[PDB]
């Protein structure tokens, strides 16, 4: 029974995670910067409070961009790399799985602090087979060089190829109607980190590698990805993301989710994200492939009515993954604000509590990890809270 393979275990095994966000990904004027958007560094304290408050898992995002020398050898600036080293093991001292990948390097909208610095170029990989070829030698020397770092680390570090490739448009533009051109070439960059990451030798052989879709984007990853051929069965996991309903966990136009909510993204609750989760778990889960959420989440809220439908956003959504098998990332950027972007619950330099941030923390985790058999989606959804309106 392929769901019931060593692959989905491992899957499984990252469980609820939480991402060092805006950090060793934060940059500017084409450089990344650890502390250039407002966290401090991260200590091994940092990576000790997730793993006391039962996250399995810790993905590091890394930009590359500005640490990178020239072409044909794209060496990595040693000191840059001595960093992600240094927090990858902070993270394998605390007993965490940890992820790592290439991060804002591939960011493809117009909104970027370093404007003419994405070398990672989509749209300019399907302008000419020429620039896409200088993409994949980029690509191919930098996990080769990543590879050869981390020669010596088991399957608790996991390298995920890309992070949420697209075109500006979000996976509404010319990827809709293109002839496929833009997915063919995603599914290509996959590849070239592929073959990299194993041609770097060592335990790279037998490594869990991550690869996404078009913009991290659920349904348009079952239906455009192409899984690499890989040299070892089974060391694949599908990536995706989801802020489901954007306007809701992400912008917070909205403030209530659910059946019981009233100040609710119109049409889109319980039924949508988990008929989501579904399309993953019978595409993938079901044919031994696993599928784990780099990123998800939904900011914090001013007012304590409309954070309890925060709370059971996570509930319910962390325990419709754990029942389908998936494992999930929850994005913290270290912000405390309430509403538009305010995703921060643990301090980056203490792996404290931010604000709130705990009830949120517990409200994941616990809702995944639960094995009691009469809390179901069912006892979830009953117990939904009240609306404040
Ligand atoms: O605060 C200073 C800088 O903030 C930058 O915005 C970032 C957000 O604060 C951050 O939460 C967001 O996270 C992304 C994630 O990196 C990505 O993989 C995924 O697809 O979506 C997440 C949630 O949106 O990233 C943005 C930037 O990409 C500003 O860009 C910067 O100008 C500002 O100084």
């Amino acid at each position: 029974r392929p769901m019931d393979n060593e692959a989905v275990q491992f899957g499984m095994s990252m469980g609820i995670g939480w991402n060092l966000g805006n950090q060793m990904d934060a940059h500017y004027d084409g450089c990344s910067y650890e502390t250039g958007w407002g966290n401090k560094a991260a200590t091994q304290q940092t990576f000790n409070g997730l793993a006391k408050a039962g996250f399995r898992s810790v993905r590091i995002p890394v930009t590359w961009m500005g640490h990178i020398g020239n072409a044909p050898t794209y060496a990595i600036e040693r000191g840059w790399l001595d960093r992600v080293d240094e927090l990858v093991h902070m993270a394998h001292k605390a007993g965490l799985i940890v992820i790592i990948n290439i991060h804002h390097d591939g960011f493809g909208a117009a909104d970027t602090p370093s404007k003419g610095s994405h070398w990672l170029d989509l749209p300019a990989a399907v302008a000419s087979e020429e620039r896409n070829q200088l993409i994949k030698q980029e690509l191919t020397m930098i996990w080769l060089q990543i590879g050869k770092r981390f020669a010596n680390d088991g399957e608790w570090l996991v390298f995920e190829t890309l992070n949420a490739i697209q075109d500006g448009d979000w996976g509404n533009g010319n990827n809709r109607r293109d002839g496929g051109a833009q997915y063919r070439v995603l599914n290509e960059w996959n590849q070239v980190c592929v073959d990299a990451i194993r041609a770097a030798g060592g335990k790279n052989e037998t490594r869990y590698i991550g690869v996404p879709g078009y913009v991290c984007n659920p349904d348009l990853t079952v239906e455009n990805l192409v899984l690499p051929e890989d040299v070892v069965p089974n060391r694949l996991m599908v990536a995706v993301h989801s802020y489901d309903p954007w306007d809701y966990a992400g912008s917070a136009k909205y403030n209530e989710w659910g059946h019981t909510g009233k100040d609710v993204v119109p049409g889109v609750g319980e039924e949508a994200y988990v008929g989501m989760l579904n399309r993953l778990f019978n595409m993938y889960i079901r044919r031994g492939v696993p599928v784990y959420f780099g990123e998800f989440g939904a900011v914090r809220r001013a007012s304590k009515a409309d954070e309890e439908f925060r709370l059971y956003y996570f509930r319910y959504i962390c325990k419709a993954m754990r029942d389908r098998r998936i494992s999930a990332l929850y994005w913290d950027n270290g912000n405390s604000k309430a509403g538009n972007d305010g995703f921060g619950v643990i301090d980056h330099a203490t792996g404290r509590f931010i604000g709130n941030g705990e009830q949120a923390v517990r409200a994941m985790i616990d809702s995944w990890e639960n094995n009691d058999p009469n809390y179901t989606l069912q006892s979830i959804y009953d117990s939904a809270p009240e609306s404040s309106r």
